[PDB]
């Protein structure tokens, strides 16, 4: 697969594919110095695209089953790789399932966990005949299953990520666009020197000589190369940050997302059972009475139930592990059942106290004894108010209740928990609606247990059924999806669906997941963002992976995200102003006077604005508080003007050598070496404008970028001195003199593009 | 054409006559452009377009016929030329009579005696370059809503 996803690389857009037209034709023309670069730097790609995409690969294959069956009628133990479906299969307490399978027949029922897949923290109870899923935990009983398929959400999780992946990404949509824009005007300007070229008798070697340094500088020879090298250094930036990207085109979707969905679960949720302590009954003891719950626990690793466990480290104080058994000399406990729905304990007290402490349902702790509390009637609707309060406020419901020995109940009360968001969760989303996007849940779980998180959140509490009015196979749909707040109980070709409308609306979306629900759904999405906690098959279909436990790390990587856009932006908006530069002015110089710039200076250039530009990924770069925009015509119109003030002033330079006593040339100077070096200064020099937002001056550059563009302008200068593949010396003063006129056409350069990039009304023109 | 690959509309198909005769206006005068610039450099002294040596009848008829045939290419895909591969029957259709076209004017039959391989190759080129500039007027009239509306009413 190496092989293969390396060699789409140099095919896969327009500008790599000229790139072999280029190369071929410069093998033919027997110019093997273009042949080396060209073919060079189109492994230079490769080589940023190769090595991250290994070792970014390497990182999440660092990240990423046996069974109890009865063949031929004796009990054997076979791993998950043997099973043959429509089979019947013993699975016990605590195992990890394979395959789904339909419960044959049980006298008690299972409890499963369904966090890990599907989400659910509540431990669903399961009857005989129900459908079961593939790797769950068995978190109570014993039961035979019939499996129905091998590898199924897990299948399902495959064929939908095999399913998705289409359309490359956003990015490559925008770079094919400019891509294929500047190969038109490559051909644009090729019609009218090839015109040119056959009114003046030419032979075909010096047409294409011609043809040749013309498709070298219109299509951007470096731009494949730099811009990514632009998002992998800026990768290494979330690497350093605990955030692992796969493939590169998400994280200037990061910048450009402005809806974040999220899932309830594991992204959000801490995934642990817990309590909350305010929302109690008016027990007399409000710390005490979950103190009471402790004492109605076991303690030991086979009556650690899920809810038990969340009791045992839910105490303040100190000891809260050891403070359940302090001295309680347990004698016997209650082990909970199916029917009855009770876990209690006998412990003894001093003075010989024998006193017993329960735990259960709120109906059924409430009808231990009828009478035991006063106004019986009135407790009665008083808990069952508060749990219909409570059941509105989507927490599980738990009741307490303590007896003496002598079997006279008093019904403490009644006691919350949910799975609770973490600490920075509720920051993370806050900062991100200040971040400009906003944010959307989407979740199999209950709506009302995901109304909760809402408003714990502050999300805004306006959250629908998946399966009620999301399609099962529309405008008026559009319109609901973007005004939803959240989704819950929904299903993993829901979620895909959930990104369907807004990608058809023109929102890009960005989605964190742990499960394999929301799996095919990450490979859809834009971004793909994975969590600590998540799957292989969302950190397989994840385009990022978060290695810290926690959502906040997005935040962090959104913010640097959109830095990189704005390095990709300057560079973009800089690199096709000299396409459009050289276009115009060749393409003039062979029309007008069939000459041209010599096919060993053309090449010069192409490396010279490329490799000052490698620098453009360590420049420092300023976020916007808003989502990006890549707003492509405004792009390409200050990309317009940009290039003509380039070619206008080369052009008044160019004629100034064409004046007997040299114009431009003082003592001797070079025409082909005079204007390369004119080129060559104005042409780098354009970056400084276009890396800072409005004038120049207002962001100092990297000195990574800056020191890159001012060895280049060195060995610019270089070059036409000692007359390097050009016309034979051009002196110094000559040299000072190009050097202080391009000058003058950068400080215009700064006129122009300031009274372009913030002014509200190009915006509109170039717009419509 | 009869054996190339098609793809259907998901509506009812239109026949709309006033657009497709508004389209077929501008690639021919493209066309009519082009050739234009192709004849007259074999106007002047030292050929232009001639490089050794060639026949105005036939260079023309090897420029005309490229130009033509191609033209096929254009048309039979929804926008952009390059959207969908031609099928094996029609581009080999084409490319045999581009063959033909030019072993007409090589050889000189029914014109004047000679062109030689280099001046081939000279229009070859050329009429690629007309070829790129036809996909751009069509991708820009076939896709456009406001072309349709403006040769309609
Ligand atoms: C919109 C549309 C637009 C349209 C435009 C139109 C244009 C028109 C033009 C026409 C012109 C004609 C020319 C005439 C001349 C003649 O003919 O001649 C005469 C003379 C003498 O004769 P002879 O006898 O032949 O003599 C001989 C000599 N010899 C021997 C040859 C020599 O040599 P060499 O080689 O060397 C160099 C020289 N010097 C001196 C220069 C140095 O050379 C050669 C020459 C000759 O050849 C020729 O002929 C040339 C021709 C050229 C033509 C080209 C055309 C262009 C076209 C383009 C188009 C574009 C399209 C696009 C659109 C879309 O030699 C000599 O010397 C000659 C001189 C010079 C001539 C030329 C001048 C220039 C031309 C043209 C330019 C213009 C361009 C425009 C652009 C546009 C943009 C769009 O006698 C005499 O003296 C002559 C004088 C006369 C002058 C004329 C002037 C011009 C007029 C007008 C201009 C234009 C205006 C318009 C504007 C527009 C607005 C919009
Ligand atoms: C707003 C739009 C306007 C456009 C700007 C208009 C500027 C043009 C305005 C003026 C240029 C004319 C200068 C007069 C020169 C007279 C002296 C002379 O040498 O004549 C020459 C002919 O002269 C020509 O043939 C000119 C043809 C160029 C027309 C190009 C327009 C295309 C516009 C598309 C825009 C391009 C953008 C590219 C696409 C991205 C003599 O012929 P020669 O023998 O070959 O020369 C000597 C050769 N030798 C030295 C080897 C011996
Ligand atoms: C915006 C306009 C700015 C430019 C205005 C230009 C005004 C200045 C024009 C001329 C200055 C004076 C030159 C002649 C004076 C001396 C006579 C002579 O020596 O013959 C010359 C004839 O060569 C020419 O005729 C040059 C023609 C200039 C065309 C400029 C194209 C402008 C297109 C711009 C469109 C860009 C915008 C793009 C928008 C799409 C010599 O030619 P040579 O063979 O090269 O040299 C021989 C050596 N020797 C001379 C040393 C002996
Ligand atoms: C806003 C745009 C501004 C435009 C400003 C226009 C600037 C134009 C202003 C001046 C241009 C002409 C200056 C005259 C200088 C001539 C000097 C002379 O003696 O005659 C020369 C002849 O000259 C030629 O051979 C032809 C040169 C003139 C063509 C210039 C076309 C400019 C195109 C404009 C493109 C604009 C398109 C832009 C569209 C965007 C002498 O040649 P000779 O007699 O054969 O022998 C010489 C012997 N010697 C070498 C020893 C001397
Ligand atoms: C889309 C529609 C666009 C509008 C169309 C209008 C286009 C205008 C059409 C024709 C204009 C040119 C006709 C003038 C011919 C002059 C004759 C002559 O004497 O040659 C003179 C040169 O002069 C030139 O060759 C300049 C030609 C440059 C034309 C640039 C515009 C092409 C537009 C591209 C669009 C084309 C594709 C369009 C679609 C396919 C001198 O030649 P010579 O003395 O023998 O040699 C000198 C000696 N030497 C060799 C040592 C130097
Ligand atoms: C878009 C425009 C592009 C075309 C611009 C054209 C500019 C170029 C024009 C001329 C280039 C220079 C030619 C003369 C130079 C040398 C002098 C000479 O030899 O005499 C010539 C006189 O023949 C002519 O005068 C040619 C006339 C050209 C008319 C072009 C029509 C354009 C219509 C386009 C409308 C299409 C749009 C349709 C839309 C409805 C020789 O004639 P000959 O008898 O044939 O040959 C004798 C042999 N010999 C020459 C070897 C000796
Ligand atoms: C956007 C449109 C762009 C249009 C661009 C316009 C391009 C025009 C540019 C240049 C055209 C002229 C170039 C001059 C070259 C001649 C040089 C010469 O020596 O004189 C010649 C005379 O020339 C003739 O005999 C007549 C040729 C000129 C007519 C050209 C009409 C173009 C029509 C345009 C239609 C446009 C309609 C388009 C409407 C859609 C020499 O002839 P001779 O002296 O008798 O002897 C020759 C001896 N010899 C053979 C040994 C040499
Ligand atoms: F387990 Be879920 F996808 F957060």
């Amino acid at each position: 697969e190496s092989l293969v996803v390396k060699f789409v690389m140099f095919f896969v857009g327009p500008i790599q594919f000229v790139m072999e037209a280029a190369a071929i034709l410069a093998a033919g023309l027997s110019d093997w110095v273009d042949f080396g670069v060209i073919c060079g730097l189109l492994m230079l790609n490769a080589g940023v695209g190769f090595v991250q995409e290994f070792q970014a690969g390497s990182i999440v294959d660092e990240l990423k089953n046996t069974a109890v069956v009865i063949r031929d009628g004796q009990l054997v133990e076979i791993p998950a790789n043997e099973v043959v479906p429509g089979d019947i299969l013993q699975l016990e307490d605590g195992t990890v399932i394979p395959t789904d399978g339909r419960i044959v027949t049980e006298d008690c029922f299972l409890q499963i966990d369904q966090s890990a897949i599907t989400g659910e923290s509540l431990a669903v109870d399961k009857h005989y005949g129900d459908q079961t899923f593939s790797s769950s935990t068995v978190k109570r009983g014993e039961g035979f299953m019939v499996v129905t398929a091998t590898g199924t959400f897990v299948g399902r999780a495959a064929a939908l990520v095999n399913k998705a992946a289409g359309g490359q990404g956003h990015f490559t949509e925008v770079l094919n666009g400019i891509g294929i824009i500047l190969l038109v005007l490559v051909i644009a300007t090729l019609l009218l020197v090839w015109t040119a070229c056959f009114y003046r008798t030419n032979g075909i070697v010096r047409i294409l000589r011609y043809t040749l340094g013309i498709t070298i500088i219109g299509v951007p020879v470096g731009l494949p190369a730099v811009v990514t090298t632009t998002m992998a250094v800026g990768a290494a930036y979330l690497a350093k940050k605990q955030a692992i990207v796969q493939k590169l085109s998400a994280i200037e979707s990061l910048a450009g997302v402005e809806i974040l969905c999220s899932d309830k679960t594991g992204t959000l949720t801490k995934n642990k059972l817990s309590l909350h302590e305010p929302y109690t009954v008016e027990g007399v003891s409000p710390d005490d009475l979950m103190l009471t719950a402790c004492l109605a626990a076991s303690r030991k690793k086979k009556g650690l139930d899920a809810i038990d466990k969340a009791f045992l480290k839910s105490l303040k104080q100190y000891p809260k592990a050891k403070d359940a058994l302090t001295k309680y000399k347990v004698l016997e406990f209650h082990p909970f059942d199916p029917v009855s729905k009770k876990v209690t304990a006998v412990v003894e007290s001093p003075e010989g106290e024998r006193i017993v402490c329960v735990k259960g349902a709120p109906l059924f702790v409430l009808k231990t004894v009828e009478e035991d509390h006063p106004i019986p009637e009135d407790v009665h609707e008083n808990y069952e108010n508060k749990v219909a309060e409570l059941a509105s406020r989507g927490f599980r419901a738990l009741g307490v209740a303590r007896k003496r020995g002598e079997g006279h109940w008093e019904i403490l009360g009644v006691m919350p928990c949910m799975d609770p968001p973490r600490d920075d969760t509720a920051q993370t989303v806050s900062e991100a609606r200040h971040l400009g996007l906003r944010v959307k849940m989407l979740t199999g779980d209950a709506v009302g247990i995901a109304k909760e998180t809402c408003r714990q959140l502050g999300l805004g509490t306006n959250i629908y059924n998946a399966e009620r009015l999301g399609l099962g196979g529309g405008s008026e749909l559009a319109d609901f999806v973007e005004n939803a707040d959240g989704f819950a109980e929904v299903f993993p070709q829901h979620k895909y669906r959930v990104v369907e409308i807004l990608q058809n609306r023109g929102y890009l979306v960005a989605m964190t997941g742990d499960g394999v629900n929301d799996a095919p759904s990450l490979k859809k999405a834009d971004t793909g963002i994975a969590v600590e906690g998540a799957t292989d098959a969302a950190r397989s279909a994840a385009d990022i992976v978060f290695l810290a436990p926690g959502l906040s790390a997005i935040i962090d990587a959104l913010k640097t995200s959109r830095q990189i856009f704005h390095r990709m932006y300057s560079y973009v908006v800089y690199r096709i102003a000299l396409s459009l530069h050289l276009e115009i002015f060749l393409g003039l110089w062979i029309a007008i006077l069939d000459n041209s710039l010599d096919i060993d200076l053309i090449v010069f250039i192409a490396i010279f604005a490329d490799v000052a530009t490698l620098a453009i990924a360590y420049d420092n770069a300023p976020y916007s508080p808003k989502p990006v925009k890549w707003n492509l015509p405004r792009l390409w119109g200050m990309s317009i003007i940009l290039g003509i003030v380039l070619a206008i002033g080369s052009w008044i330079t160019l004629t100034t050598m064409f004046l007997p006593k040299g114009g431009i040339i003082q003592n001797f100077g070079a025409m082909n070496g005079i204007m390369f070096l004119q080129i060559s200064l104005t042409e780098n020099w354009l970056i400084f404008i276009t890396r800072a937002a409005g004038p120049f001056w207002s962001s100092i550059p990297s000195w990574q970028l800056a020191g890159a563009v001012f060895a280049v302008d060195i060995i610019a200068t270089m070059f036409t001195l000692f007359g390097w593949w050009s016309e034979n010396w051009t002196d110094i003063v000559t040299v000072v003199r190009v050097w202080i006129w391009s000058i003058g056409i950068f400080c215009v350069l700064g006129g122009f593009y300031y009274e372009m990039s913030t002014s509200e009304a190009f915006d509109r023109l170039m717009n419509g």
